[PDB]
């Protein structure tokens, strides 16, 4: 599943912001507009057993160009919150449900 970083109108959103996926399906975060963006998972809002460092960019690493991707595959079922580090305080957060 593809998830855009930034809407075509400049909004600071993941697109889609919430979606469900089967366990192990690859999620392709694709840089879109309104840079910079990145993707990290919230250690406080993932299923128990999940290590967010394995599925997160380094906070220092930013995507500044259209078409750069960050790809992950989540194997543990449950709810995960992801966020954009620069844009977390502007509400660029999302939730994926792995089922
Ligand atoms: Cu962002």
């Amino acid at each position: 599943v593809d998830v855009l970083l930034g809407a075509d109108d400049g909004s600071l959103a993941f697109v889609p912001s919430e979606f469900s996926v089967p366990a192990g399906e690859k999620i392709v975060f694709k840089n879109n507009a309104g840079f910079p963006h990145n993707v990290l998972f919230d250690e406080d809002a993932v299923p128990s057993g999940v290590d967010v460092s394995k599925i997160s960019m380094s906070e220092e690493d930013l995507l500044n160009a259209k078409g750069e991707t960050f790809e992950v595959a989540l194997s543990d079922k449950g709810e995960y919150t992801f966020y954009c580090s620069p844009h977390q305080g502007a509400g660029m957060v999302g939730k994926v449900i792995v089922n």
